[PDB]
């Protein structure tokens, strides 16, 4: 679960999770997950070679500047950092598509300068103090897996660079039994956050796609929400409590009331602020007793539409289990090509589900939604569906990078939406990314699935992949690009948010100030302005 | 349920509630309510004389110009062309020159306020509050708003010094629900809509919000937004951050709004935040999105007695760990326990003063929703209590003191006839403070009494009445007899203040609902940190560049 300083000594450096964890061929034809890492790996997929070729029509460095008396000083305090071009590299991209294309196939433009790793709140201190008197620019890093464009330092940004990794600061500082909080250091990723509660009966929860790298840090800064948000809250749920080193001093509330009223919440101030106002050191978030009991289940649908229907009539009677999605026909089919060994099926959808807590509950709970999806034409579909419907938001980032090798580009995006947009919103924007690929001179139709993944009482997050062979076509990341911004567009004029979860970045700066309006804006930038006057913190995010 | 403009006709002017409803004594000498609102209406309560005797030792026998309005000229001339509704008149001006804590009141008493609105506006509409606000750019004027006039914080007291045109922009015209949508289940209303009125016209589609502080029947969605309200459903329905899904705000910079109407969003920091709690700092609050529930099949009462206050906390405790907290559940101390018995209709004998009783602790409970839910959690709630030494008291319990919850501000008013000052206040704290917090608090309450010479003890009792996963709100109720008193008013105040001390110190929060106007303003920075303190200030000077809201809550 810690992340080591040298990073490329287990992970790829030009891809997505472990080095020992790629998809190849086994001695059968089939494709097989490398190493020992997952459920999945070592699991041969007879069906997946069949359904990539079928689905697509395919076979099968900048010197480092830094100040030389800051440097001297930085020696004194004793925190470990690097000038190697290797780290830099490293942390000068999250994982959108964009930034690694540019890693496999060129460079970037601007890098971190040097790599900073404090272990403690007071080393993020002495940095930020470092970086006034000195004039420094910081981004700071956890997890790496931005997928906003929220790591990239920006072309014109002349000032030395300082990424401050956050890896080393990851220790579980008290678990207060008697109150069910975690009191945390911002730098433990999801992963040995949940190991180490754990080994002393409790958990958070908290569960990401990208848990295993993404931090409590990273988590606050960009808004993150976990597949049991339905249990557990998402991170503004979670929260209770925060430290934060900014230019202009620390962040932090007096008391540990679960729930006050003494002003606008300053804790929202920092949530979303995606590494534009300091650095979180520290983090109190509420935990829970381990779940006793696990169950996987599924549902198919007749389409689309009554399946929606049915999520929502779930969300209505407030008994979402702990995760259910809903998938559309070509992601259910998607999904199934990932077995180990009527209905119109052009429309079939098939919801899946996820249920925790005590064994009789649970029973008595797969029994009611059942029932509930049983007057939309849904039937039990089974648990192996279940199972592996979300291992296909788990090793997703995985297929990328096969995908890649076969000239094949594919991303994910997401949405919220009021529960009466979603149907339309979802076939209006898969069809205008099908359209737009046609008229871009993509010979193939695209790869254009959607899933619903979150119920809320006022609505859904809809989430969205896009992938299409760029066989004879020359240009294939710009033409990718363009694609996606008329699916965001596409998404607005459906009445969907801008992001629900991924957050603004720099990838969606420009529809920010429609989407919180221009005094909205103003207000974030007044913030902005008071508490990093200089623009240390100068990733320009957001704004 | 609409306020009408001229408010004193129908409401106290000097006091709580409706003109129709106050204690008095009746022909058999027994304290009753006038009028027929509330289900104690026209109820003869015969024991509660001698509670209030035991209790504050008074046998019940002693009972107990205007500024100018300063206007512009063209200003006003301006304002006639808008056609919004206005008055210079005094009443109106004084009625908007305070909320409810304890000495607003005695000052409407006894005295008159150092400062008052100087002309009051009725806007019906959005476009008139940005009219409004254009006008008072252009004039160098001041605004206030207000909506039920309910602030427990000195929310709505013009500042002494201010020396502009102030403007008590009222709300209570503005109250319309815009649309309700049945597919999203939320409900667009506007700001000045009553928590009372606003589930009556819910009701009619089948709908409610669910949202109930105390103070429903006149506090309203933009006060409740600009405070932070709690409801005491809140286990079902959300407090209001939980409850609200857009809005709409006019501030001198301009409007702000979010485009889209998502359930949950990533696009930086949430600026539905910067503008709960504001207080009336910054704009006024036009619009809003609220979830609705269908409303609920069925509703049942029920009440737990305990061996003492100590394992009465633990329970809960334990019911807030299995997250199955009832829609309402509150634990009241003894004193409470002995003061809701009171309030019985049986008559006792003048020759007349296995748990005991005066350790005893009483948990009420409300459950709400689809019968059969509501009676398999009913029953999986007392299973728990049960563990605790709990005993179902009955539903009768029950129902009495969820109905006591709108009569005890009438209440107050009685107190301040016969002589005695009284008023409540809330903290949040860590499930691990709460029994330390209430001991200490209510005991530093005592201690100070004392040593400001009041003679008899004070009233000083407490309730859990919400819990969460991390904590529990708790309620405090303080008053005393100020009879032979120098300085009642600087008595009381110092002895809530150091009350209010005594909470920090034990692990508590400023507010947890009632929020910080001017009241508790030298608490905030610390409460917040410099920095904290300092990025409000920042939103502030950004979107009030001079100032206009200047009721100087908060900062
Ligand atoms: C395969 C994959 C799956 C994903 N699944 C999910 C998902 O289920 N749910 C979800 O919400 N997101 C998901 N994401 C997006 C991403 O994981 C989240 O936004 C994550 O929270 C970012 O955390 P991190 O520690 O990697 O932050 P980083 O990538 O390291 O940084 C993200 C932003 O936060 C700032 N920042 C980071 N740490 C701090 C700090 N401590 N103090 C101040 N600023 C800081 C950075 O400067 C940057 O702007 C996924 C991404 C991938 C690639
Ligand atoms: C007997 C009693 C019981 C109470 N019980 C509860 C309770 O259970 N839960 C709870 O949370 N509170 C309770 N309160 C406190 C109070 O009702 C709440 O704080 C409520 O939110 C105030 O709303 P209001 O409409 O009366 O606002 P007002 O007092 O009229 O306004 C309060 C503040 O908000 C501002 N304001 C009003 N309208 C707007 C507008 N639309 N835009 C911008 N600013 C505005 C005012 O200028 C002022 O600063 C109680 C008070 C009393 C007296
Ligand atoms: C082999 C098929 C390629 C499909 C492309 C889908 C890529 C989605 C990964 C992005 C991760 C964000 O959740």
């Amino acid at each position: 679960g810690i992340i080591p300083k040298k990073r490329q000594e287990l992970m790829k450096w030009n891809g997505w999770g472990y080095n020992d964890s790629k998809f190849f061929l086994n001695k059968k034809g089939q494709l097989e997950l490398t190493g020992k890492r997952y459920p999945l790996s070592g699991v041969a997929l007879p069906t997946f070679k069949d359904w990539i070729q079928n689905t697509f029509g395919i076979n099968l460095t900048p010197p480092s500047i830094v100040n030389e008396d800051f440097l001297h000083e930085l020696k004194k305090t004793n925190i470990s950092y690097s000038q190697e071009a290797d780290d830099r590299v490293f942390r000068a991209h999250g994982h959108c598509l964009h930034e690694i294309f540019l890693l496999r196939e060129g460079m970037f433009e601007r890098i971190p300068d040097i790599v900073l790793w404090p272990t403690c709140h007071d080393d993020v201190v002495k940095i930020v103090n470092l970086a006034c008197k000195y004039n420094l620019c910081i981004i700071p890093i956890g997890g790496g897996t931005s997928v906003s464009y929220g790591l990239m330092c920006p072309a014109d940004e002349t000032r030395t660079i300082i990424s401050l990794d956050t890896s080393q600061m990851n220790r579980i500082l008290w678990v207060d039994e008697n109150n069910l909080t975690a009191h945390v250091e911002a730098g433990i990723t999801g992963q040995e956050l949940e190991r180490q509660l754990k080994e002393s009966g409790y958990c958070t929860g908290h569960e990401p796609d990208s848990l295993e790298f993404s931090t409590v840090g990273g988590w606050i800064s960009t808004r993150a929400s976990g597949m049991k948000k339905n249990i557990y809250g998402n991170i503004e749920d979670l929260v209770v409590h925060m430290k934060v080193v900014t230019p202009r001093g620390v962040i932090e509330k007096s008391c540990q009331g679960p729930r006050m009223s003494t002003g606008p919440d300053i804790h929202h101030f920092i949530m979303g602020s995606e590494g534009t106002l300091g650095v979180i050191t520290e983090a109190t978030i509420k935990i829970r007793p381990t779940p006793e009991y696990q169950k996987y289940g599924s549902v198919a649908f007749p389409n689309f539409e009554q399946g929606v229907a049915c999520l929502r009539e779930i969300a209505k009677q407030r008994c979402a289990p702990a995760s259910i999605h809903l998938m559309d026909n070509q992601q259910f089919q998607f999904g199934h090509a990932l077995k180990p060994q009527g209905f119109d099926p052009n429309q079939l959808s098939v919801a899946t589900l996820l249920f925790e807590g005590d064994r009789e509950k649970v029973l008595q709970h797969e029994k009611q939604v059942y029932d509930i999806a049983a007057k939309f034409g849904g039937l039990a579909a089974g648990e192996d569906n279940g199972q592996r419907g979300y291992l296909l938001t788990y090793v997703i980032a995985y297929m990328r990078d096969l995908g890649l090798e076969y000239y094949i580009i594919g991303e994910s995006f997401e949405t919220s939406a009021p529960w009466d947009r979603v149907v339309d919103l979802c076939r209006n924007v898969k069809e205008r990314i099908r359209r737009e690929c046609k008229e871009k001179g993509v010979q193939f139709p695209p790869l254009s699935t959607c899933r619903v993944t979150q119920t809320y009482d006022a609505g859904a997050c809809i989430y969205f992949y896009f992938a299409f062979n760029y066989r004879g076509i020359s240009d294939p990341l710009a033409v990718f690009e363009q694609t996606e911004a008329a699916a965001r567009e596409e998404i607005l004029a459906n009445g969907g948010s801008l992001s629900h979860h991924h957050g603004v970045g720099k990838l969606r700066k420009q529809w920010l100030k429609e989407s919180i309006s221009d005094v909205g804006f103003g207000m974030l930038k007044s913030v902005k302005d008071y508490v990093d006057p200089t623009n240390i913190f100068g990733n320009r995010n957001l704004l």
